[PDB]
């Protein structure tokens, strides 16, 4: 202390996050591998800052640990405890056979812990995707690679307008919705539940008016009496078309009553009939939750 850039040896890139890359690297001192993700651009809003010190208050096994924040001529290294290892690689490497139902079981549940502690802390993630959820040895999963209300840094990803934040994005926020609220974490968790189901992702679309046609043409167009509100939001076109609800035995085939009870819970059109995470941990799914070790190739 102070740690230096120079008192780390870089050893490989882990990931490419939305506003750094990340590598692994050595601490020349103590030995202890850890994750740099470099941050690169002037200002920094006071909202901003507020934020960030939210964000850092959060201390939870289900949230990726941040140990240290080095500054250098216009540049910031977060020193993060080392992972490397996500569910989107894990669902990859598990494709031809899937992931085993305990372990989604778990992710889920400890997923939805991490939700529970940053929404009562009035932290969203607002970007989650299977990965930026980090996974260890020992079977923990962590929240990480967390979206930003106001900008200051700089977006180092390209996903923005492309094929993949979007699959995840709450119907509210695309049709315009300036005050969204926690909920908005739920709908990406319910897709990333159904993702690890059926091994393919629930809504990729390409474009945001794409992404809701996906959505409505699966969950159904949803009118008034689903979503009091909905036609008046500031993105919403009678025009739409009007496509009926599909069943969950067709969306997620391998799920029982219990599991599509939960993800039609995290996936209610309303944002105010939509699970909290507190609740949604209490829900009849979980109630053999165990904690599964990951088969790793490590
Ligand atoms: O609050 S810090 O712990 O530095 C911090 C930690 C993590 C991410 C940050 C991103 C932008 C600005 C920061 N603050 C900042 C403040 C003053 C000068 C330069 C950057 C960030
Ligand atoms: O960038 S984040 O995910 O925010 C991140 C945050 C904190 C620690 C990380 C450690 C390794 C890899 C990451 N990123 C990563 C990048 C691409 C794919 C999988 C993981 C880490
Ligand atoms: O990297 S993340 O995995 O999101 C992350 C994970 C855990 C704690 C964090 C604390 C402050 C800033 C982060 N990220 C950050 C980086 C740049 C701009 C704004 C926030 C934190």
């Amino acid at each position: 202390s102070p740690e230096f850039m120079e008192n780390f040896q870089k050893v490989e890139k882990i990931g490419e996050g939305t506003y750094g890359v990340v590598y692994k690297a050595r601490n020349k001192l103590t030995g202890e591998v850890v994750a740099l993700k470099k941050i690169r651009t002037e200002g920094v809003p006071s909202t901003a800052i507020r934020e960030i010190s939210l964000l850092k208050e959060l201390n939870h096994p289900n949230i990726v640990k941040l140990l240290d924040v080095i500054h250098t001529e216009n540049k910031l290294y977060l020193v993060f405890e080392f992972l490397h290892q996500d569910l989107k690689k894990f669902m990859d490497a598990s494709a031809l056979t899937g992931i085993p139902l305990p372990l989604i079981k778990s992710y889920l549940f400890q997923l939805l812990q991490g939700l529970a502690f940053c929404h009562s802390h009035r932290v969203l993630h607002r970007d989650l995707k299977p990965q930026n959820l980090l996974i260890n040895t020992e079977g923990a999963i962590k929240l990480a690679d967390f979206g930003l209300a106001r900008a200051f840094g700089v977006p180092v990803r390209t996903y923005t307008h492309e094929v993949v934040t979007l699959w995840y994005r709450a119907p509210e926020i695309l049709l315009g919705c300036k005050y969204y609220s926690t909920a908005v974490d739920i709908w990406s968790l319910g897709c990333i539940f159904a993702e690890m189901v059926t091994r393919r992702a629930l809504f990729p679309g390409d474009s945001e008016i794409d992404q809701l046609f996906r959505i409505f043409r699966t969950l159904g167009t949803p009118d008034e009496v689903v979503w009091p509100g909905v036609t008046s939001m500031p993105d919403y076109k009678p025009s739409f078309p009007k496509w009926a609800r599909q069943d969950f035995s067709k969306v997620v085939p391998p799920l029982d009553e219990d599991g599509r009870s939960l993800l039609s819970q995290m996936l209610h059109y309303d944002p105010n009939k939509r699970i909290s995470a507190k609740a949604a941990l209490a829900h009849p799914f979980f109630q053999d939750v165990t904690k599964p070790v990951p088969h790793l190739r490590l």
